[PDB]
């Protein structure tokens, strides 16, 4: 549907706790939380093909996928992984990830477009769920 847009963050909950589960030490967690306050998501959607560009003040990364096809990206804490996105309803998709090398927490994310025009992202590591809410620029 209309995931396409330039999204700007308005709320971020449990992000520090997510990073803690992921092994990031406290000073870097605090700096990462501060960096999440500037952060923007740009989405281009055509059918079930998505282009996503995530950017903060000094860093930017692009994610390209088709729903239902495995692709490679990185976990939140930077460990490369294989990902697979599926729809869960009209305007929510869920991505499951598997580490390429090694072991670690089970991670995943979801992206939802609400009826009131917000984008909700969740990122999960084991039992900890980070929720971020965006509005269009
Ligand atoms: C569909 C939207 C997705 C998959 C968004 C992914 C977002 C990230 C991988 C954000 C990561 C960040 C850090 C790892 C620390 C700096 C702040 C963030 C939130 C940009």
């Amino acid at each position: 549907p209309n995931f396409s847009g330039n999204w700007k963050i308005i709320r971020s909950e449990n992000f520090e706790e997510l990073l803690k589960v992921l092994g990031v030490n406290v000073m870097l967690r605090k700096i990462a939380v501060a960096a999440a306050s500037k952060y923007a998501v740009e989405i281009k959607q055509e059918g079930d093909t998505f282009y996503i560009k995530v950017s903060t003040t000094v860093y930017t990364t692009e994610i390209n996928f088709k729903v239902g096809e495995e692709f490679e990206e990185q976990t939140v804490d930077g460990r490369p992984c294989k990902s697979l996105v599926k729809w869960e309803s009209e305007n929510k998709m869920v991505c499951e990830q598997k580490l390429l090398k090694g072991e670690g927490p089970k991670t995943s994310w979801t992206k939802e477009l609400t009826n009131d025009g917000e984008l909700i992202l969740t990122m999960t590591a084991d039992d900890v769920v980070c929720t971020q809410v965006f509005v269009r620029e």
